[PDB]
This record gives structure tokens, C-alpha cells and sequence, in this order.
């Protein structure tokens, strides 16, 4: 007897790493170690029978981590009150392009310690008077904390099994021969990132396109990669930590010192692995749904700046990225057709965590020149909805519920329980 | 073996209510489906001896109802800070009678945004300027709730069972014959008032009335009955909702907009089930302690606006209703002896929850014309001590802790245990 | 089998105690009443190897214990806001001796009522204008609260025992011929203090000393004593209790009424007791490590006042003594060598608890003249590296992590498991 659907998650976790940075203090809290027995041993036979897009563990894994990332917000950062008014000025004394600023160094009033008195304080925003936030300010910072994804492993309690499709090719829907049972997984590493999967797990055998409907054009299509494609970014912006405190209640920081003219911050994505990539992508695209098509690629359709860039973090930092650099080639029907692609990046301290119970800021982005190395394990798309006059599909990057990048990492766990 | 007094009761409740109103989430909350097997089954003879008002189930449904309304003031309900000062005036151009106002439409100074702005607002009173609140104010008000009773369940646990005295006529203290044994109640509802009993539950056969100490005029009587005297209340005051949300921690209302110069906030009760039902109140009585007297209802003898009205709720607004009308009938002991009779009421914002330990305030009434149909189910009295030369006895309405209301609900359930 | 170290520690506690003083409080919240059966019986042979400092117990009841202090620094105490500046003058119009003073009677600018309203108000600081506080200060205060510690016992769960030498002569490390077995201890006090144990537990036999490295001068001396020496603490300055509840959030007292003028706050510690003890201790010193040696006592080498001072509890306020009185002997190896020992002694309000998340503050003490009596039942020792030149060995009062105050106390305890 195998029933299924438990919302019981053993975790597992950790090696070097202790607390400080928030990631490792939550590991820390809520795993143990690990044991390297696991055996799983499939079983001859035993169904060919499963859906991986329809798995409460998922939103089970994404609830955990978003409460998990309440529970840091409790100690350290601060939801209030400084944010008021900014006397901010900018560095430009001649120009071009009307470029203004996304980053802005800044003067203030700061209540110190006592009763209403002030000093002439620092401020930084990204993004002149005014403009504060809008009705809403989680400031995390903290003294000792950081923000790398740690493996995170999830295991069946007692009497209850997973299920694991091992089989290369699997419709989503489907038919699968190769059933496993393991206690604890691998590890999964907490990637938040949008449109490309990044860090995260590759495909054993070729690329695999995963849909869960593909005739549904809303529904995500969630492309694995056999191969990763590479994606390195420098944001060379400098900022230097002061952290004043001056009163028992208050903690303040205080950047934007020093120079060094960084540009915005950067990136690069390395592209043979992408004409590869893409063209093998277009493959499987023409070997599955799309039979004799000119497939095209067009930038992200609009909306928040999570969804219009390919929204990710390189340590805490919100970074957005032009993405047309990644969506900008028409893969010809008939057949297929040292340079680097670089990638316009921001980084930003004000997120929209949650639903809007609060904005979250990293506050002192410490040093400067900080360059982050990463494999482009992925894609999430969401089809354009076309004709067939058109002799062509187009095709968008999409996502935002980041439990699709679960399912994406999920795929292969469906949490069963044994009954004599 | 039956051993009695364990403070572990299960829930039950829902069918079509989910969140939002108050009740509502906390019924979802705290409680799980019922099913619709209850058995019971009275076994032959297994005992004639109860107890009812030395429950401390009673006692423990409280104290859960009232922590249960401290978790609600957690979240939304605000402790501070905008009672000061009130800049009010009143709407009386001309006059009689010193009507002066309970109602007033006030002007203030608020913090918006930023700091230390202000912006004229306008401001109600339930009770010139100054004036304020008293040491404590938490405001409710919320942008998704409600106030209304929903049916509750007490169940007992594993190895548990509940004694049910199904004794048409007991004397409380007494001989009981039918005892049946259930796992969950048909569902209580938490209504808050005083002196009558509203919704609530009817007696099967005749009117019961029940006292803790029939001799002890300090101790409660609560006169239950087979039948419902009517109550129509219709406070037609009407108020706007205005939420202006101006900053970040603050959230702020905005009501007393339009007109329609409702007088007060109002009531009736119907009469014709008063008649009979008074008449046979003190019919039960002088069947029972009373033999030969007079028997007169004098109104409530003074105190807090909570006990000397009828103070209950219409959907979280607290009604205070002169109650004169309910006590004024002298019931001669020789004989017994289209109009409705009319009560003048009204709607409170600021009452007194708990110890001390704050002031809660429902703050925007929304809307206007909102009319509450109840069903009398109830008296709750104390007898004012009197002479046997007078040759008439006088009964005062009394109450307060709202237990002695549950013991009127939760009368015919005792936790007990069972062992071999 | 005997496997040990297993954080799970039952608690035991109450008579005719029950809230408002904050140790009563918390005994009552954390224990059930005992009962009077414990048979313990040690069965014959079953070993002789033991090691009370290795105990991870004593860091169990002491991270238990400073929790449940935050628990208790969670409802009434107030981490905010009136630290800012402080209008403080002097008693002193004539003057010896540069005295300037420890506490001071001070006028203030306070946050009554309304919005930017304020009075003129009596404040006291232990310890002119301005000074304030350093970046923290918690004031606990409230109504209903008092100090005293009271006696926690620690039992094992099912499944588990106490191992307990009951051996008068142990080495610490060592040979234990008498093991037994308790469910639950006879009740431990929670007496924090440095230098002495006050209160506390008597050797049954001789004085004994105990540590955890006698080379290494690093590792602290818990020197037991058999017999107790007195220590008698009067202070007897006066304060005037005045709460002025002007706001609704805001709680604030007054203290620093009337006069008196008493000196500082005093102490005694009775001598004869002291004679006999020191003797016996350099007495087992020169029969333990020390074989021909002159053995003399320094005061305390410095640091923080906790750390300079026997800084100990008399309800409340926290004392902090000048401790030459105790430590100014030269005991003459050759051989040994009514009239009272007083020690000076002064109450301090702003203390810090915890790491530096904040300072705790006893705000209003009330009354005056206040004598404490205790039982010295202690020394804890951290011996001054010397040489062999010298031809004496010098011994000073160390200390500081309570939980060598509870080896000091957990020392016959080590909680342990059973299986088959
Ligand atoms: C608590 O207990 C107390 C008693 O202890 C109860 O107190 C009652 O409180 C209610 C609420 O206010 C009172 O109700 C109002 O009564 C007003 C006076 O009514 C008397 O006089 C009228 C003549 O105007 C008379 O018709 C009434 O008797 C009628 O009803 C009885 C049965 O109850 C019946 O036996 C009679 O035959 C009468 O029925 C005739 O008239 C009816 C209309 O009134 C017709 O429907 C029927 O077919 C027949 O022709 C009674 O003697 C009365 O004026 C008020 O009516 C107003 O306002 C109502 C809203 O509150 C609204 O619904 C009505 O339509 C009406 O509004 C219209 O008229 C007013 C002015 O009359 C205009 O301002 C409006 O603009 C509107 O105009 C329209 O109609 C105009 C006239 O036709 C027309 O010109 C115009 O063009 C428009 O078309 C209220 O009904 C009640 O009086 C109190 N009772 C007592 C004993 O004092 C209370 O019930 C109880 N509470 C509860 C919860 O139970
Ligand atoms: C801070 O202040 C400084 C000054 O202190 C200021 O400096 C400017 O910097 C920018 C960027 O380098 C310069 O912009 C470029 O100007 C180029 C030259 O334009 C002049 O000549 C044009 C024709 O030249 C062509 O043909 C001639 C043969 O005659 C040939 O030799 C040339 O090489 C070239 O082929 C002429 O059209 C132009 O005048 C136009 O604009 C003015 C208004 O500004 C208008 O009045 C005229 O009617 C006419 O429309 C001018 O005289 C120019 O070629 C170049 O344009 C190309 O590149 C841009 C992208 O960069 C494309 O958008 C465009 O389509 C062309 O492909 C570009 O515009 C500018 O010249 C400097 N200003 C001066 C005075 O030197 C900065 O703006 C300030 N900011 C900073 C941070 O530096
Ligand atoms: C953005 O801002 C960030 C800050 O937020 C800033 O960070 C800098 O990072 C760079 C690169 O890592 C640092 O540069 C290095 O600085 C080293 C330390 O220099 C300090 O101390 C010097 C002496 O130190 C010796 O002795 C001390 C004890 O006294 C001991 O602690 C040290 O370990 C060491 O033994 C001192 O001379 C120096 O001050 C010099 O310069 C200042 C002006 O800047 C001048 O006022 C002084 O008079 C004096 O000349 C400073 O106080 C330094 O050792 C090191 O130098 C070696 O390596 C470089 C190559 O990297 C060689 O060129 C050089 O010959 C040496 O071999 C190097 O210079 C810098 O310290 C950080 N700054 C801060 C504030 O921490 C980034 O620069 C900014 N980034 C961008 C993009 O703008
Ligand atoms: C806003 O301002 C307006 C004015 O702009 C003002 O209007 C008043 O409205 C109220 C309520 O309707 C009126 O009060 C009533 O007055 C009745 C009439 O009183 C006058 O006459 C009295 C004797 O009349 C009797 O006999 C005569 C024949 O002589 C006969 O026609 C009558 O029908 C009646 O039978 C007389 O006593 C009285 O004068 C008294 O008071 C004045 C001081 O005010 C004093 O100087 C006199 O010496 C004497 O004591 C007056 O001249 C009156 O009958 C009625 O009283 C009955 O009812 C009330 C309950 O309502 C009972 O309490 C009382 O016991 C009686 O049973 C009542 O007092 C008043 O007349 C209006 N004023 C004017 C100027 O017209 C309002 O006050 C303001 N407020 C609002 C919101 O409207
Ligand atoms: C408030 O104001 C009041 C005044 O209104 C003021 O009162 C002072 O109170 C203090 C404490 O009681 C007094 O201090 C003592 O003074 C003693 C006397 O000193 C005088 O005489 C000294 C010599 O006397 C010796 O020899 C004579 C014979 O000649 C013999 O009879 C005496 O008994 C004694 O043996 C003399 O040296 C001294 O003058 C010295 O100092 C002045 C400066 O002040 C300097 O100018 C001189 O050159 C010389 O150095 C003075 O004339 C004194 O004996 C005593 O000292 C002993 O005890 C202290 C400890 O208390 C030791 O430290 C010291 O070593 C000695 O053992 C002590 O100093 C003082 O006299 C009062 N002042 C007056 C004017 O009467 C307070 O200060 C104010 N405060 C309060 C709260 O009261
Ligand atoms: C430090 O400050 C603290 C305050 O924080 C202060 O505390 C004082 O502690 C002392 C000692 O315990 C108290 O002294 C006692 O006070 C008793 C009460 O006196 C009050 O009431 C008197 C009458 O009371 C009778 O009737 C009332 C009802 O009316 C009833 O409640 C009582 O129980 C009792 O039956 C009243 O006369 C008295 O006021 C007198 O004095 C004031 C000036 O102080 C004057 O203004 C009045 O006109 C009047 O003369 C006061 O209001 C009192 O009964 C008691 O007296 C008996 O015992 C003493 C010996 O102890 C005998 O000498 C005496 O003859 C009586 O038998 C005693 O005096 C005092 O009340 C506390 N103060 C406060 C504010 O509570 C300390 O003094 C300070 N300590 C230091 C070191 O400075
Ligand atoms: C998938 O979506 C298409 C419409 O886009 C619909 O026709 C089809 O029925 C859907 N499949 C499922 C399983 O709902
Ligand atoms: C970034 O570095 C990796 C190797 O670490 C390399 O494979 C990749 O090509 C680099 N990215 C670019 C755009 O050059
Ligand atoms: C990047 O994408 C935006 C839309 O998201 C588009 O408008 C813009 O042209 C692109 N920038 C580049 C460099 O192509
Ligand atoms: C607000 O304005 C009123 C006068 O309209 C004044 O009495 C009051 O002091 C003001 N309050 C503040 C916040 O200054
Ligand atoms: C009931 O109250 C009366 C006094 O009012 C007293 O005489 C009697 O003993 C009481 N009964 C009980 C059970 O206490
Ligand atoms: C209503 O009751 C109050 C006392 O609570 C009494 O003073 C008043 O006279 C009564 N009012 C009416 C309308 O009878
Ligand atoms: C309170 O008054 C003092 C002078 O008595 C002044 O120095 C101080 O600034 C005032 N504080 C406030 C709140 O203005
Ligand atoms: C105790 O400390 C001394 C140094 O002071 C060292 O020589 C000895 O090895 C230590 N013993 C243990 C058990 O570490």
C-alpha cells in the first residue's frame, strides 16, 4: 500500500558551515546532519505510473522557506521609523544620455541618541528631495549575517517512503518504469532566481522540455539543461561599512563612501554553451510540439521589475538584468544557424518580500567588487500565443512563484507512506 | 470507572464560513468538521447524582474564548498612539431637554507621513474639547473582519466520554435518571450579553429556572425557556468608511461622513411571549420558592454601563439598552394581570475587555440602518434581598461574568474518564 | 547500560508560594509540588569513575534559567524610552574626602499625557548633567514583582536516573565507591553570586576543595565549606515609592524621597567563622597541592564591576562590595595565626544582563533599611601564577560564569539512561 501526500518534511544539512550568515543560521536550525548510507534500490515492476506538477510538497517547501525568512526577520531588521524624507544630490557636474541616478548619495536628520537632536548622516537609495518609501520598510542588515542558498535535504518520516522516477524520459503525466524508494535526498540548494535556473541540478542523459500543460499557454514550461551556460557577474560597485550606533534603540549604518565610477553593476552570460543550448532547445522544442516552426525568442513582455528582469541575488543584493541579451535570436525552420554576450545589471536594496506586509532591505552592501561565477542550469518559459499563418512560434521568459522553481528542483520526490 | 475535571477539550465547526470576520477565523482556526454520527445511547440506570454549576469546563471555555481574543488584538488591533486631545464640536443649533451628545464629530491633528506632519481629520466619540481615553486604547478595526457568533463544539478526547443529563426537570444539585454519554455537543454559540440570553438554546418541556444557591440571594439564577420573547433592534445611525492610509505603521480611519440623524441607536422588544413568559416565571416561582407572594421586578440597581444595560453586541459595537422596560411589571400573587414595547439604546466603540490590561475599539462602523433580530432566550437574575412583612419578593437583574452564561449554555456536559 | 548527557531535566517547586515575586512567579510557571518518597538506594559495588565538570546539566538549568529571565524581561519591563539626558545636582554644600556621590537626586523633562506634554519629575541614577545611559537600558520595575530565589529541584524523565557519589572525599575526576539513584533532587536555590556562595549547600563531613585543572591557574577552585560564615548586609538608604501613571503607555515611578542620609549601603561579614575556615582551607590547600607553602589572599585583579566587587543580590538592586576585607591575610606556613569584619558596599539599578542586548534596571526600590542575613557557604578561587622562589603561593577571588556556581551546586548530579 502506497498513499500519498503528507505535509511531514524531515531536513538535512550541514558540514563547515554554523551561523552568522542567515542561510547557514537557518540550516543550522532547522537540519541535522546527514548519513551516507542511502540506498533507495528500485524494485522490478512496481508501476509505471505519475505526475510531478500536481506535488504538495512543493508548496509545502516554499511556505517552509518564506516562514523561515519571517523568522529571520524577527531579531535584527528594523521595519521602522527612519525612512521620511531624503536630501539627496547627485555626483553629475556635466552630461550625456540624461542618465540621472540610480544610485543617489545622500544627506539626512538622524535622531542619535537623547530626545530630538540630530547629525548630518549619509543615506544611500537605489533606484533631488523627498520620494521616501511607499508605505512600507524592513530594513534586515544585522551584524553578523549573509545570503548564499545552502543545500537543504527533505526526507520521509517514519513509515512513509518517496517514490523517485529515475527514468530519463519522462512525460510530466506519465509513464515511468523505474521507481525508487529513498529515505532523505541529495541536498537541495535554495536558488531564488527567475527565467534561469541557476546553481541547481542537471539533466543526466539530453535536454529534457517539461510542461504542465503544453497546450496552455499560461502554464509554465520549465527546460532542463544537460549543460550549463555560463554566466559570470561582476557588479564592481563600491560601498564602505560604517555602523554607527548612537543610541540604544537605533542602529544605523551608513554608506556610500569612497569611488571608483563602477558602472551601474555587471554581468555576462557566455554564449557558445548558449548557441548549443538553444539550438538543441529549438530541437527539442520541434521534436516535441512544434514540429516544422521558425522558433523566436522576444524579451520579457512587462510588468515589476521581478518580472521584466531576470531578477536573482549574488549574496542579498536584488539584481535585475536587461534580458534581451538572452531572448534576442529568430532559430530558422529549415536548418540551424572568442565573443561574449554582457548583460546590463542593478542592484537593489528595496525587495517586496511576501505580499506587502513589508518591503526588505539589505542595508550596508559591504566592500566593493564583488563578482559572483554561476551556471546557467535553466530555463522558465511561458509560451506567446500565436497563429499559424505566421509559420512561427514565439516564445517568453515568465515565472515569478518561485514554487515552480521547486517543481523544477522537486521533480523527482513525492513524499508516500506504506500500509501492510 | 468514570473520574471527572480534565481541562482537554476537542473542537468542531464548518461548512460554509472560512476567514475574514473574527469569529469566523477563529472557528477555522481552532476548530476542525464535525461528523454526523453522534450516538449518545443513555444506558439503564448507571446513576441519579450531578452538579452543574461546579463544572470547570465552563471555566476553561472561557478563559480559551478570551486568550482566543487576545490573539485576535494581536495582529491588526493598534494599543496607540493617536488618543490625545479631541477638538470636538456638536451639531445642535437650537435645542431642548440639554440633549448635549453621546455621538460627536471631531476635527484633529494627525501624523501622516515622514515626520511631524499633521492634516485636519475628522474623528468620532462614543460617549468641547480635550477629554481623550482613560490609561489604555487598543483600536480593532481591521481591514477584514467581523463580530458574530459561530457555533462551537466540545468534545472529549480518547478514553473520554461526556455525561449528559437529558432530566427534563433537575434540580440542579440532583437527582438525574438519564444519563447518555457523547463525544462532541451539537455546537454552542459564543454570545456575549447580559440579563437575557440571545440565539442561545430552549428548554424541551416547560421553563426551568436554575440557581447555584436558591437561598443565597448572591448567587445567579438563570431562568431558561421553552420559549422566545422577541427583540428587534435597529440602530439606524450611519457612518462612512474612510481608511486613509496615510504612512507606514500607521493606519488610520475616517468615519462620520453623511447624515440621516438617526436618533440614538435603537430597540424594541416584543411583548405578547414577555407577557406570558413573565407570567409564568413567577408562576415556576412561587411553584417553587415563592409559595405565596407578590412578586415585583425592579431594574438594574447600578454600576458600570456594562451591568446596569442590557450591554450585548450587534456585530461588534457594544449596545447598552436602558432596561427599565424589561422590569417594571408588579405580578400579583392573587391572579394573573397591537403594542410593542420600545428601548432606547447605545452603540459603544471603546469598551472594557479582560482586567485593565486595555480598552478595545471597534472603530469604523461601516455602513448605516443595521437592524439585529434576536431571540429571547433568557434571564439571568438576582434576588434583592427582601422582608416577608412586605409580603412581595423583588428580583433584580444581575450577571457580569459571562461563565455563568456558559454554565446556562454548557449545563448538560461533564468531561469525564474512563479505566477498566 | 548507563549512557548519559541527555538535555531533558524535570522540575519540582511550591508550598505556600505563588506569583507577584518574579522567582515565585517563575517557579510556579516552571514546577509541580514534589512528593516526599524519594528512596535514591545505592546498590552495592556498580563502579567507581566520575567527572562533575564536564556536566552539561549546569549548562542546561543556566541557559534555562537566563530564558526564563528574558521571559520574565517580556511583559512589564520597559526597554525604552526616557534614557536621554538627566538634570542632576548634589546634596553636598560643604565637603571632605572629593566624595561628589553615587546616587544623585535629579530633575527631568518627562512625557506625560496627550502629545509633547511634560512635568517636572524627581529621577535617581546609581553610580551634573546629561551622562544618560550607553546604548541600552531595560527598566524592569512593575507592579507586582520581587527577587528571591527559590528552590528548583531537577528530576530525570521515564526511562532515565541520576547517577549521585555520595562519597564525602571526591577527587573530582575520580574514584566514586558509592553510586545512587534519585528521580528528582532535594530542591536547588538559584543564588547568583561571585567570590561566596550565599546560601547554598554545606559539606557533610570536612571542608573539601574541588577543581577541574589544580595545575592550570586558569580553571576555577570551588573551595566547599562544612561550616558557614556569617555575612550580614544592612543598607539602609531610603526610597519613596511614587508611580505616576500620566499615560497610557508610558509607566513611570519616582523614586529618591525623604532622607535619612544613610551611608551608601552596608555590609558586615562575621569573622570567627572566617578564622577557623581560612586556616582549615590553606590547612587542606597545604595538605592538596600546596605541601610547604605561606599562602596569601590579594583582592580582586580587576575588570568590571561584577568582576571587581562580590557582586551579589538582596532582592533586587544588585550589591557590589569592596572585598579587601575578605582577602587580607598572610597565612604562615610555619604555623597558624568582640571585634566584626565590615565591608563597604553599594546598590547599583542599571546592570547587564545577558551579552548586551540589554541592561536590566530594579527602578523603584522600595522602602529603606533593608538587612539581608546569609550563610557564607563558599569560595570560588582562581589562583595567581607564583613562583617557587617566593616561598609562597597567592590565591585570588575569580569567577563570573554562574554556571561554576552551579557545579558548585549540580556537583552530586549527572543525569543518565537505562536500557536493557
Ligand atoms: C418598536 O415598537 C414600536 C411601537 O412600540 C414600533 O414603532 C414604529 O416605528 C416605525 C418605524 O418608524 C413606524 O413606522 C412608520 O410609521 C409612520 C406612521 O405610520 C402611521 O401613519 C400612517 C399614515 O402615514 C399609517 O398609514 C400607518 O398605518 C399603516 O400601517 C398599519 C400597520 O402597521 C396598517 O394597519 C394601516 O392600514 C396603515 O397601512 C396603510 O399605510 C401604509 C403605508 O404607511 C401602506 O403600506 C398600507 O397599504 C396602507 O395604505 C400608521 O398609522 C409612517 O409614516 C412611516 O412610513 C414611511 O416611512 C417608512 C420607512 O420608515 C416607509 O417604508 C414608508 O413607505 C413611509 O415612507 C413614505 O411616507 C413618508 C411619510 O409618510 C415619506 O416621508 C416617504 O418619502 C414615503 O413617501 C411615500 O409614501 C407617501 C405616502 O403614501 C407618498 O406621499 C410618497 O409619494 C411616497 O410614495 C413608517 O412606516 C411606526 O409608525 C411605529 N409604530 C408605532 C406604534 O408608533 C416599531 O414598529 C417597533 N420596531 C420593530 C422593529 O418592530
Ligand atoms: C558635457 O559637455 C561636453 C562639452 O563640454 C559635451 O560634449 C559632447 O560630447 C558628445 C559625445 O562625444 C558629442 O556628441 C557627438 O557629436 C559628434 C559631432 O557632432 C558635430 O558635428 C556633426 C556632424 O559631424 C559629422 O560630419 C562631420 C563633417 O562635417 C564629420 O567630420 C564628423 O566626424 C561627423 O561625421 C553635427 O551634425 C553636430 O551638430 C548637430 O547637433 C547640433 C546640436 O547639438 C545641431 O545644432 C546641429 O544642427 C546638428 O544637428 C555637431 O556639430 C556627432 O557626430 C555624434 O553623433 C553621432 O554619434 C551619436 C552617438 O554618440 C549618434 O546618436 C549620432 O546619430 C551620430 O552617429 C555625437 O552626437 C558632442 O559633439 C560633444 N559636444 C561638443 C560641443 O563637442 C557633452 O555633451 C557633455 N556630456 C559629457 C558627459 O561629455
Ligand atoms: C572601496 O572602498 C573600500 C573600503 O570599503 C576600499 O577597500 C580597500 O581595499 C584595498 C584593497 O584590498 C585596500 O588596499 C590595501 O590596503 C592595505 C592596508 O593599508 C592600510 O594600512 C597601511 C599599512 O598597513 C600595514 O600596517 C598596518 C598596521 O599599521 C597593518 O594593519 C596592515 O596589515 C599592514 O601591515 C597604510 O599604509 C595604509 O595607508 C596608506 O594609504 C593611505 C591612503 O589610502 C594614506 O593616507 C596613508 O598615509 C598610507 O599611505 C592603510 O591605512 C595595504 O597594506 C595594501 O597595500 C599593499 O598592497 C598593495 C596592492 O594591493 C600594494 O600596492 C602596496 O604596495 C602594498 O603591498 C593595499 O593598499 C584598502 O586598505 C581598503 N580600504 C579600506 C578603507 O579598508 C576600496 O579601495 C574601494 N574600492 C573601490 C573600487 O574604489
Ligand atoms: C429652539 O428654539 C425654539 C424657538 O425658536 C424653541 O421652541 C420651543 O419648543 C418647545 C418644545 O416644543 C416648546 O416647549 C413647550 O411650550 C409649550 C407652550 O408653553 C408656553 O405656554 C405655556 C402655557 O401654555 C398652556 O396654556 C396655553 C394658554 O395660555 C395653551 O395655549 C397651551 O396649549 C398650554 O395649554 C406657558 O406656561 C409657557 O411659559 C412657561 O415657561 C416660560 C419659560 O420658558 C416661563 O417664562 C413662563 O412663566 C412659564 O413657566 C409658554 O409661554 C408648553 O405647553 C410645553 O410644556 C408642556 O410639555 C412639556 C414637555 O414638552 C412638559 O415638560 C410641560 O410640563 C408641559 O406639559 C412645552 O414647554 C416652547 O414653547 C418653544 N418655544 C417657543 C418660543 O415657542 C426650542 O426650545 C429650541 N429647541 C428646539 C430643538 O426646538
Ligand atoms: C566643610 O567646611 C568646614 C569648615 O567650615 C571644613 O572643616 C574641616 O574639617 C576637617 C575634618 O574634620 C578638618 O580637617 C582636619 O584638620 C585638622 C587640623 O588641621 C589644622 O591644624 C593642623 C595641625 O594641627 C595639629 O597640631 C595642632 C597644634 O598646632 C594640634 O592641636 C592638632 O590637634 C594637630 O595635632 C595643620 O597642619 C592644618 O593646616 C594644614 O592644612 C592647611 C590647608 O588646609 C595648610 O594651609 C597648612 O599649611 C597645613 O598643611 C590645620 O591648620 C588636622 O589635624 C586633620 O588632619 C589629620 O587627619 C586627617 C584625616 O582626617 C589626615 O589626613 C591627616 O594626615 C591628619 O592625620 C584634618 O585635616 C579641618 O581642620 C576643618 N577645617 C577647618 C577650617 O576647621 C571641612 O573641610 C568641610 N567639609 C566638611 C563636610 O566638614
Ligand atoms: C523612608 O521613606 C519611607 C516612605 O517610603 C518612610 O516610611 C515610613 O515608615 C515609618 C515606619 O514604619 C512610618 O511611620 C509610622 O507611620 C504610621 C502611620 O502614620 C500615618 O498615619 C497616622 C495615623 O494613622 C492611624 O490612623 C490611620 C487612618 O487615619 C490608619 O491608616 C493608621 O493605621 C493608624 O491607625 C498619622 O498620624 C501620620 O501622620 C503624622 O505624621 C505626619 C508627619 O510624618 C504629620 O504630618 C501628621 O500630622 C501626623 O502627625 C501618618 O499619616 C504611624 O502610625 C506610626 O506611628 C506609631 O509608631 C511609632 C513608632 O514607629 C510611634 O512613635 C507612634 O507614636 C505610633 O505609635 C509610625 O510613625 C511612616 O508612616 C512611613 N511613611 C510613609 C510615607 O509611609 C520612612 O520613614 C523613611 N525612612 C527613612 C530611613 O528615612
Ligand atoms: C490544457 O489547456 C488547453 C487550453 O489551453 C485545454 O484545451 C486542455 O484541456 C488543458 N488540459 C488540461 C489537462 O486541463
Ligand atoms: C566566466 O568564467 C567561466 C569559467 O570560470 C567561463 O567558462 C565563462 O566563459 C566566463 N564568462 C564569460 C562571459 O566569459
Ligand atoms: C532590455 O529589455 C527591455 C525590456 O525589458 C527593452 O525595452 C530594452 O530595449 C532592452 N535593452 C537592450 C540593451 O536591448
Ligand atoms: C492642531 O491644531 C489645533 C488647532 O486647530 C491646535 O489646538 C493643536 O495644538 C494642534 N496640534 C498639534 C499637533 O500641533
Ligand atoms: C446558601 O446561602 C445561604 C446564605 O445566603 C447559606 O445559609 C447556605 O448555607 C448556602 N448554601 C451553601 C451550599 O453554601
Ligand atoms: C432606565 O434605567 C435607568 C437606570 O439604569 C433609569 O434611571 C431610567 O429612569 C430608566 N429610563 C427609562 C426610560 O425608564
Ligand atoms: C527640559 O528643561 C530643561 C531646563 O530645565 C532643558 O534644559 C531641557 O532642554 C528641557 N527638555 C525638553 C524636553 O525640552
Ligand atoms: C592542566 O593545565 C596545565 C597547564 O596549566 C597542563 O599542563 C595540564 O596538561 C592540564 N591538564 C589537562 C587535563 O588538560
Amino acid at each position: 500500500v502506497w498513499k500519498d501526500a503528507e505535509t511531514t518534511l524531515f531536513c538535512a544539512s550541514d558540514a563547515k558551515a554554523y551561523e552568522t550568515e542567515k542561510h547557514n543560521v537557518w540550516a543550522t536550525h532547522a537540519c541535522v546532519p546527514t548519513d551516507p548510507n542511502p540506498q533507495e534500490i528500485h524494485l522490478e515492476n512496481v508501476t509505471e505510473e505519475f505526475n510531478m506538477w500536481k506535488n504538495n510538497m512543493v508548496e509545502q517547501m516554499h511556505t517552509d522557506i518564506i516562514s523561515l525568512w519571517d523568522q529571520s526577520l524577527k531579531p535584527c531588521v528594523k521595519l521602522t521609523p527612519l525612512c521620511v524624507t531624503l536630501q539627496c544630490t547627485n555626483v553629475t557636474n556635466n552630461i550625456t544620455d540624461d542618465m540621472r541616478g540610480e544610485l543617489k548619495n545622500c544627506s539626512f536628520n538622524m535622531t542619535t541618541e537623547l530626545r530630538d537632536k540630530k547629525q548630518k548622516v549619509y543615506s544611500l537609495f537605489y533606484r533631488y528631495r523627498l520620494i521616501n518609501c511607499n508605505t512600507s520598510a524592513i530594513t534586515q542588515a544585522c551584524p553578523k549575517v549573509s545570503f548564499e542558498p545552502i543545500p537543504i535535504h527533505y526526507c520521509a518520516p517514519a513509515g512513509f517512503a518517496i517514490l523517485k522516477c529515475k527514468d530519463k524520459k519522462f512525460n510530466g503525466t506519465g509513464p515511468c518504469p523505474s521507481v525508487s524508494t529513498v529515505q532523505c535526498t541529495h541536498g537541495i540548494k535554495p536558488v531564488v532566481s527567475t527565467q534561469l535556473l541557476l546553481n541547481g541540478s542537471l539533466a543526466e542523459e539530453e535536454v529534457m522540455i517539461r510542461s504542465e500543460n503544453i497546450t496552455n499557454n499560461a502554464k509554465n514550461i520549465l527546460v532542463q539543461f544537460n549543460t550549463p551556460v555560463q554566466i559570470n557577474c561582476t557588479r564592481p560597485n563600491n560601498n564602505t561599512r560604517k555602523s554607527i550606533r548612537i543610541g540604544p534603540g537605533q542602529a544605523f549604518y551608513a554608506t556610500g563612501d569612497i569611488i571608483g565610477d563602477i558602472r551601474q553593476a555587471h554581468c555576462n552570460v557566455s554564449k557558445a554553451t548558449w548557441n548549443e543550448t538553444l539550438g538543441k532547445v529549438v530541437k527539442q522544442l520541434r521534436k516535441h510540439f512544434g514540429n516544422n516552426t521558425i522558433i523566436r525568442f522576444a524579451n520579457s513582455s512587462g510588468g515589476d521589475l521581478e518580472v521584466t528582469t531576470h531578477s536573482f541575488n549574488c549574496g542579498g543584493e536584488f539584481f535585475y538584468c536587461n534580458t534581451s541579451g538572452l531572448f534576442n535570436s529568430t532559430w530558422i525552420s529549415n536548418t540551424s544557424v572568442n565573443d561574449s554576450i554582457t548583460l546590463p545589471c542593478r542592484i537593489k536594496q528595496i525587495i517586496n518580500m511576501w505580499q506587502r506586509i513589508g518591503q526588505a532591505m539589505y542595508a550596508p552592501p559591504i566592500q566593493g567588487v564583488i563578482r559572483c561565477v554561476s551556471n546557467i542550469t535553466g530555463l522558465i518559459l511561458t509560451r506567446d500565443g500565436g497563429s499559424t499563418n505566421s509559420t512561427t512560434e514565439t516564445f517568453r521568459p515568465g515565472g515569478g512563484d518561485m514554487r515552480d522553481n521547486w517543481r523544477s528542483e522537486l521533480y523527482k520526490y513525492k513524499v508516500v507512506k506504506i500500509e501492510p
